[PDB]
């Protein structure tokens, strides 16, 4: 525990509330909602870190704040994962939360419940099983295809894709990638928007170990929204040399998005921040320079960083990823550890 902003007795839910409010401030009762949402661990004091770091945040907190720009608008999102242990109890906490979201105003958890058995187990492996996010409310769930080892990740992902009706765009991706999944494009996570109908989306996050910016770009050429070279230019550009130990320890990620009635996936690039960059200030300078050269809003990005961060940025290590899509309908997001641990 290491905070100038929070006392050790502040609760997880109170930190969550504070971060969400400050993110809105940077963009220019909630507490009640979040206590309920994080029931019952949301009441735990933040001063006592979990036994096992949460996957959801690079500082191991059970909370991660996100701000997303798209279609000339910005929105705040919050990711959550139980800090409880051991892994099986953490998993069951998440299962419980999914079921508590069912029947919330616009929610559909049916697609999640039809593949849930694939990403849960009585003896789970890997650094997580279940996590969620809320956006302002729509919800999503994150699942670990490596719950029973990495070697089964592609198979488990594929079977879920099939159950969900998305075999065709999943086939398109799989063939584009050469027909097999390896460390070059490894299924590291799945997400689902818990909504019914055409707006339903599943994202498959592929990690890219030991490949160049150009090769990563080319893996996206099957995407509905592929802008040739744009991923290569973001990666080379923001993150420079691909041979640093820090690059190799946290490789880039592409989120492929799948929707009903869509023959091919969309693609969004996830650019690792800390620890590829030495601090949030260094990462900020380079991300801002890239945003400007793309004509995107670097001021709003920096305003959010400033509003939400608890330490001066050269001493702050809270940016996990930024995400980026170029072209006519550009997207940018930043994902932030609370920076409490």
């Amino acid at each position: 525990f290491d905070s100038d902003r929070y006392r050790p007795t502040d609760t997880y839910a109170e930190v969550a509330c504070d971060k969400v409010c400050r993110a809105y401030e940077g963009l220019g009762s909630l507490l009640a909602f979040l206590r309920d949402l994080t029931d019952p661990w949301g009441e735990l004091p933040v001063g006592t870190p979990p036994e096992d770091a949460c996957w959801v945040s690079i500082d191991g907190m059970p909370l991660e704040t996100s701000v997303a720009w798209a279609g000339r608008k910005a929105g705040v999102r919050l990711s959550l994962e139980s800090p409880r242990g051991p892994a099986k109890r953490r998993m069951e906490d998440g299962m419980a939360l999914t079921r508590r979201l069912a029947g919330r105003p616009g929610v559909s958890v049916d697609p999640c419940l039809r593949v849930e058995d694939l990403f849960t187990d009585d003896d789970p492996q890997g650094y997580f099983t279940i996590a969620h996010a809320v956006a302002w409310p729509r919800y999503k769930i994150f699942l670990n295809p490596a719950v029973r080892g990495r070697e089964q990740a592609a198979a488990r992902t594929e079977e879920a894709m099939i159950r969900l009706g998305l075999e065709q765009p999943w086939r398109a991706l799989t063939e584009h990638l050469g027909g097999a999944y390896g460390p070059e494009h490894e299924p590291a996570a799945l997400a689902m928007d818990l909504v019914p109908g055409d707006d339903f989306r599943v994202q498959v996050y592929l990690a890219h170990s030991g490949v160049s910016a150009e090769a990563i770009d080319a893996k996206s050429a099957v995407a509905a929204d592929h802008v040739p070279g744009s991923f290569a230019r973001a990666l080379r550009g923001i993150n420079g040399a691909d041979d640093t130990p820090e690059w190799k320890r946290k490789p880039p990620v592409t989120a492929f998005s799948f929707g009903p009635g869509r023959a091919v996936p969309g693609a969004t690039l996830y650019v690792p921040m800390i620890p590829v960059h030495g601090s949030d200030a260094a990462a900020r300078d380079r991300v801002a320079a890239f945003l400007r050269s793309e004509g995107m809003d670097a001021v709003g990005y920096e305003a959010v960083l400033d509003a939400i961060s608890d330490r001066s940025l050269p001493e702050s290590h809270t940016q996990n990823f930024i995400s980026y899509r170029g072209g006519d309908s550009p997207r940018f997001s930043v994902y932030l550890a609370p920076g409490v641990y």
